[PDB]
């Protein structure tokens, strides 16, 4: 028993991590097979960043201008291109360490693993989820940019998240491992909106069904209520709204606890109006949405990965 | 910027992980060097746990009764031994993914992360603080006995606990590496009492200084105190006492924020007796006191390890 926030195993992705340098500029690239991907504004200098014309300022590079390394293995780079706003870095060796992967582009309230790293070494990681406004609140520094979020099933890595910018508010963004963004943002130090931050609904009613498994119940309660009534008050709280495809992803969870889905909903529209009164669940104060219903499923199951 | 519950990277861990079988029961090992580290009770049966001799258990047994399994090798036992409450299986091969590492017994209020595993198999990695009463509130179910606690430092290894038992209170205890128990207990399931859970204060005034160099600083007063005064409120609120070995830990925080140690205490002092009035502080609604000031410094300056 007990639940934590628990982040998936970085191993593979630690010997995926590599240093990549141009001029004066160090961040870090993800080294796949023979290609380094990292953020393109690695060709740009802290002044070119307020307004930089990436093509004009790519095209002022060649192969011989990038150092990748890795550990003390400098890669020589012999093609390199960009892709929306990732580079990518042909370079002559094949990562030995290569996993098997794919890149994948998540949807908001998915969660996943970053493995926060300077100079191509791993510092730490942790687990968060994809905000509904397409940001993420990270613990990241100068030097963090290139860093990667991921998930793992079985045996693959699922590539999902590489970071690129702090935004003047402290939250945090990037792209794909296409190079598109999450979210309205650019790759330009400039004031940029990030829209209104929703509470994952369906993520809370996860947490939810694991306090239960747990012994936390103190917070059922025998009212019930639909899914009309409900998504009213959530909207008030601003709560995303819980759709049928939602109620169909909690299912598992229903069916282990024996608690129907719009009766944990009934017992969440109570928290809400009501509060917490200052008791806890799960050892936290707040609801918490950054588990999904099968990050729930794996903790009390017990997957592992291979 | 952003503050997170970061864990270590745990590739180094993950290649030292195996499958320990013993007739029926299987758990985790950490094999280093030609040695497999894990907990004794892979001897017993369910029934034997209840009340175990461990030495007339051991005494049935023999080099081939133990099954090793590191993925699709299986390691052959050619050696045995009973170290307090951990047996030492010496194998025929060493292992080739051997870190540098060390054993240490930590102290209570120190953090390590945990790498959860299940047949030998990682399943996900967190951090965690050893409770002043030598318990962890982990995430553990049926066959994660022998998952591993441990720090990184550069490129060393420190490996400070092996989970063993959940209590009947669903907190968790374990052992060093040497195979002594953190706190009174042993492997055996029988009722066990755990002492009184204290808060960790200077994990908390360290995460207060986190708070400020992130921008929280809400809490801030220009009430002062003194040591004696401060120890006087905290243990009515069930905090441990704050010693001059504690204030001269924190000491280069006080010097990058500017508070004085002292001055942050008069901010917690008032947070524990006026509460947080529903404000939060790094995005919790409860003093935290699972960083240390180690753990804070080492996020809010970019460490990395190799
Ligand atoms: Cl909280």
């Amino acid at each position: 028993s007990g639940f934590r926030k628990m982040a998936f195993p970085s191993g593979k992705v630690e010997g995926c991590m590599v240093q990549v340098t141009c001029g004066t500029t160090t961040l870090n690239g993800l080294w796949l097979d023979d290609v380094v991907y990292c953020p393109r504004h690695v060709i740009c200098t802290s002044e070119d960043m307020l307004n930089p014309n990436y093509e004009d300022l790519l095209i002022r590079k060649s192969n011989h201008n990038f150092l990748v390394q890795a550990g003390n293995v400098q890669l020589r780079v012999i093609g390199h291109s960009m892709q929306n706003c990732v580079l990518k870095l042909k370079v002559d060796t094949a990562n030995p360490k290569t996993p098997k992967y794919k890149f994948v582009r998540i949807q908001p309230g998915q969660t996943f693993s970053v493995l926060a790293c300077y100079n191509g070494s791993p510092s730490g990681v942790y687990q968060c989820a994809m905000r509904p406004n397409f940001t993420i609140k990270g613990s990241f520094l100068n030097g963090s940019c290139g860093s990667v979020g991921f998930n793992i099933d079985y045996d693959c890595v699922s590539f999902c998240y590489m970071h690129h910018m702090e935004l003047p508010t402290g939250v945090h963004a990037g792209t794909d491992l296409e190079g598109n963004f999450y979210g309205p943002f650019v790759d330009r130090q400039t004031a940029q909106a990030a829209g209104t931050d929703t509470t994952i609904t369906v993520n809370v009613l996860a947490w939810l069904y694991a306090a239960v498994i747990n012994g936390d119940r103190w917070f059922l309660n025998r009212f019930t209520t639909t899914l009309n009534d409900f998504n009213l008050v959530a909207m008030k709280y601003n709560y995303e709204p819980l759709t049928q495809d939602h109620v169909d992803i909690l299912g598992p969870l229903s069916a282990q606890t024996g608690i129907a889905v719009l009766d944990m909903c009934a017992s969440l529209k109570e928290l809400l109006q009501n509060g917490m009164n200052g008791r806890t669940i799960l050892g936290s104060a707040l609801l918490e949405d950054e588990f999904t219903p099968f990050d729930v499923v794996r903790q009390c199951s017990g997957v592992t990965f291979q």
